[PDB]
């Protein structure tokens, strides 16, 4: 009966638009990683994509966040991979191995070197893996 008793505060892991039920961007705001937003805990599906419905001022509103930006996407490495903070800087000494399941959070990032990277890790750390390592 009260959306604000049911709501959970999810951490945004990739900057996120608000969408309406027609999967069109609504308004001019976006939630920035790694801020949190109040949503209903059960996802819904709009045009074959998974979303969380926003709760604002006591009510479930016609504003939806793509679950890719909160839960991310489970992916498998097709190649061994390093973890990068930026184009040239390694984040750590980890070697992720071919076949490992890794969750990536939202759309890839093109770095200054022109290569694409996904954010990994259930945390605010600057830890990115090359998109190429998820493809054959
Ligand atoms: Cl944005
Ligand atoms: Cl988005
Ligand atoms: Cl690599
Ligand atoms: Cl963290």
């Amino acid at each position: 009966a009260e959306p604000t008793v049911a709501s959970v505060s999810k951490r945004i892991m990739h900057n996120a638009y608000y969408y309406d039920k027609d999967a069109k961007r609504v308004g001019t705001d976006s939630v920035k990683r790694y801020n949190s937003v109040s949503v209903l805990p059960n996802t819904t599906t709009i045009n074959g994509k998974t979303y969380y419905q926003v709760v604002e001022n006591g009510k479930a509103v016609d504003k939806y966040i793509n679950a890719a930006n909160i839960d991310g996407t489970k992916r498998t490495l097709k190649h061994n991979a390093y973890v990068y903070a930026s184009s040239k800087k390694r984040a750590n000494k980890v070697v992720l191995k071919k076949g490992e399941v890794v969750t990536t959070y939202g759309a890839s990032y093109t770095f200054k070197n022109g290569q694409k990277y996904y954010k990994i890790g259930d945390n605010t750390d600057k830890t990115y893996v090359k998109v190429a390592n998820f493809r054959l």
